[PDB]
């Protein structure tokens, strides 16, 4: 009870993935309101997600949920969170 919050804690410089505008498009699909995204582009920041027991970029947060799937952001779990988070 605090809404799906998602957040998006990476900085990536190679690929120029769409990170938090797909992930937040992805879940607004599902949520359109109960929706919670921190895009913080890993820079000026603290390590608050880079910490945790992942300690691997790019450190993503799906409904609450702390993890890292891929190259790219959380597309792995994205896929499923679209199915039925």
């Amino acid at each position: 009870m605090s809404k799906v919050k998602i957040e998006l804690f990476t900085s990536p410089m190679c690929p120029h993935c769409p990170a938090a505008k797909r992930v937040v498009e992805e879940v607004a699909n599902e949520m359109p309101d109960a929706v919670e995204v921190e895009y913080i582009n890993v820079m000026e920041n603290p390590q608050k997600a880079m910490e945790y027991g992942i300690m691997a970029v790019p450190t993503i947060v799906i409904n609450g949920d702390v993890e890292f799937i891929g190259a790219p952001t959380k597309e792995a779990l994205v896929e499923a969170i679209k199915k039925r988070l």
